[PDB]
């Protein structure tokens, strides 16, 4: 498709610091524009402005697409990439590339041209051979770092544009990798007809020749616009000449410096709970956390071995400890979820794969599945040699009690998290409030004053203790048969059904106030 | 001083791969050599093999300093800089540099002129105007990229060097500022007569003009050895030459490719007691920490708020909370200090700084002091609120017990991240055995089998809580007179001075094994 790029005397007068007095410059369905300038100077924001991202009373001119006015019927056509690759460690390049393709596409296509147009861009951009590595991070070992910016460039030659402006795609890689990486932009100016425009930070000397126009600016006045084959002749021309030898951008260079709808949602679901399924497998089961669990399931399982129910103040603190370590570990854990993917949410939400409702549902019910398989491997382990309450009926209500807790604690975590964004200012608070928990919980203080005692009905611990008790021992009303101090502790409180209908509106109540959360993000 | 380094027929067989079938070249006293090479070619390996950092079997063939074979009598005039900068990240850059300077330099000398020798090359190498503002890294906000090398130079630039070996000085920052990052560089060589050797990643056009002399390696066979000045002519006289306009580096690199004794201690100890001031009172008087404690000072004081003695259970699970809290915090934030500083101490010990001795020291006596600030305003506002046992000796000896129970969980941290460097492996059995434990303490389980009343004698809060309890109330024995239970709990198990002389074998004892620890470092 023919995109003819032209803007006229672009202005720019932000927080007043003035940045571009000036702009202009054509580009055309087959010149591979590249915008050269010094650090900081106009490179990125001429590229945000060019590109639609920045927009309001700061712009002031005409950015023109095709001689038209930018409308988002404009911005299909286009497919800005930014710097900062953000993808998900564990996916194949396979797995990547078709879980956006299936996300970004139009709708109204079958699963198998969604599956073709992510497999025509696996090779032509160079990913054939590298396929089926996973992409990984600087931990996971993964794809090159050269690989890593051909994989993002992919996710916006899915929209298929005609207008694709990289920013700085060559910032952070090799020579002979950041030289294959600018062939393939040229050759979808040369070979393909898009029309390109990048930033390189500071080019070598056979990535200049493979530059069509060179477009550069000083500090927002362009003072080059033309071929960069035609770049030191304007400039002889001029007055400024090289007095030794230079790479052509490197002479230019310092010059700048002046030195010389039902159905759309349930399956947008569908698609972010597979996608997100190896991120929720590494978090869940880590090697590190299978290891907090198997030893305290070893702890928990020899210190009350064989343990006999008559001892009731040995159960209480069994059932306190239960209450203790699975209010713990699922709240600290789900304060890390939201924080660690808050870039790649703004970026793809802004691209119209989802809308943060069937993103949110897909992290609700994505970990309402992986976090239940460590606490019921717990208290499988930790039942028939602790000697509990014998029989299937006490064994699944003490099972349902604890995973409706661990997933109305992990709520807490998801409303902290995203109340506060940053991982280690909402961890400490996660802290706090789970401190408030323990204390209330009814185990430490029984003789509370009169002033904290509204401070155990909003906790979360109280309600699994009290759950965890009437389980194994009831309303009490046997034991004292037994046993020939009891009513303090395991009788006279909120009841059972208060109890489950608490921790349900914990378990709701927290994810409708964790998206409320995420609503000014 | 005249350092003439030359070096015949250097051989390497690493690993078997070859490295150098190569290598020969002459530095002058004025020549500022450029090792210029593709990635991962030769570059940093010959760099080490100049420098002497590498040894062995693996070297063979000469390296001759002023032909002299290489001991280290030949090494006080080296001062390799590396190319990852260790610095600590509270310090002025005053600071940084006088604390080197009072402990790499010759200790027979004087205060004064070792801190004009470290404000010589402060003013030497450009740091002049910035000399007042904090190092920081990527977090706190401090001096740029540029100048945070300019700082690793001086750490070098301090036993006074004539051979200067950078390892890519210009690796990581911009274009106008590696520029006046080399011509202090050059300016060493032809201002002062040093006799520096540097290898630049990839150069700029008037970076290549400013090298005295360029040695380029393709993979390990020396292909130019000579001025870079008459790099070019020395291969159009033998048959390459560069078709289109190239920074004269830059042309050379893909051909590279082929593409075409007491007082000595205690002062050691002073100086680094006063260096790692402020990383101790950052990580112990953190915000985030500071909060963590006052909200667990206002929770353990209303929850407990002016709680009689005679709720006898009540206090035992104050004094257990005192004791958990206090056992857990300490021992999880000491599991952090030895992974954070071993890429400091390795460097520097080899430097000649310090021995290890007075480093883990300086660590210990450091963080005894500062770790002691917040249990003691925890206990301090917890006891006249709390209404615990009144009189100042049952307060100082609950002062007494906390802080040296504070200091024996601390510990157990410096002993697991000592023997376990990583600081979330080692983060993982820091919870793991101070819930072994807790769990052996005396509180949760009271009726322990016969085969798990060792773990309790070796538990660190099981000392604490016993002599808690023996401050507030005693032997029992006044206690049943107010009542008219609390034998099992209270009195019946190891003594007062018993509990005392294991938490102090426990306070030096897991010093000892973390300094053993820090031995095969």
């Amino acid at each position: 498709f023919p995109i003819t790029l032209k803007f006229v005397d672009v202005c720019y007068r932000v927080k007043e610091r003035t940045i571009l007095s000036g702009v202009t410059g054509m580009i055309s369905p087959g010149e591979f524009m590249a915008v050269l300038g010094p650090s900081g100077s106009g490179k990125s924001t001429l590229l945000n402005a060019v590109a639609g991202r920045l927009h309001g009373s700061n712009l002031t001119g005409k950015i023109l697409i095709n001689d038209g006015k930018i409308t988002k019927q404009t911005l299909k056509r286009t497919g800005f990439v930014a710097q900062d690759d953000l993808l998900y460690p564990h996916l194949t390049v396979r797995e990547t590339l078709v879980f956006v393709a299936l996300l970004r596409l139009p709708r109204s296509l079958t699963r198998d041209v969604k599956l073709r147009a992510a497999e025509s861009v696996i090779s032509e951009l160079g990913l054939t051979k590298c396929e089926n590595t996973v992409v990984g991070n600087t931990f996971i070992r993964g794809i090159s770092g050269g690989e890593r910016k051909r994989v993002s460039i992919a996710h916006e030659l899915l929209i298929n544009p005609s207008l694709l402006v990289l920013d700085e795609p060559t910032s952070g890689l090799d020579a002979t990798a950041a030289l294959r990486l600018v062939q393939t932009l040229a050759g979808l100016a040369h070979g393909k007809g898009k029309t390109v425009v990048t930033s390189i930070h500071q080019p070598s000397s056979r990535v200049f020749q493979m530059f069509d126009t060179v477009l550069l600016l000083s500090e927002g006045k362009c003072l080059f616009v033309g071929k960069g084959r035609d770049a030191m002749a304007y400039f002889e021309s001029v007055g400024f000449s090289p007095a030794f030898p230079m790479n052509p951008a490197d002479f230019l260079l310092d010059l700048a410096n002046g030195v010389c709808c039902i159905a759309t949602w349930f399956s947008q679901l569908c698609i972010l709970l597979h996608r997100l399924l190896k991120e929720r497998r590494h978090e869940s089961f880590d090697l590190l956390r299978i290891f907090q669990v198997v030893a305290a399931s070893i702890l928990c399982g020899l210190m009350w071995w064989h343990s006999d129910y008559r001892d009731v103040h040995d159960r209480l603190g069994l059932l306190f400890f239960i209450s203790i370590f699975w209010g713990v570990l699922p709240s600290f854990n789900a304060v890390f979820t939201f924080p660690q993917e808050r870039a790649i949410f703004t970026r793809e939400r802004a691209s119209g794969m989802y809308t943060l409702s069937s993103y949110f549902m897909a992290h609700v019910l994505g970990s309402l599945s992986m976090e239940l398989v460590l606490p019921a491997s717990f208290l499988t382990f930790t039942y028939w040699m602790v000697y509990l309450r014998p029989g299937i009926v006490p064994f699944l209500l003490t099972l349902s009690v604890l995973l409706l807790y661990v997933l109305a604690s992990q709520g807490l975590g998801l409303a902290l998290g995203a109340a506060i964004m940053d991982a280690k200012k909402a961890s400490t608070i996660v802290t706090v409030t789970m401190l408030a928990f323990v204390l209330t919980g009814g185990y430490y203080v029984n003789k509370v004053p009169s002033g904290m005692v509204w401070m155990k009905y909003v906790s979360t611990t109280f309600y699994c203790y009290r759950l965890l008790v009437a389980i194994q021992y009831g309303s009490g009303e046997e034991i004292l048969r037994m046993l020939g101090f009891v009513e303090e502790e395991v009788i006279g409180d909120v009841g059972m059904w208060t109890s489950v209908g608490v921790l349900f509106l914990m378990f709701f109540g927290y994810r409708v106030l964790a998206y409320l959360a995420l609503r000014r993000i």
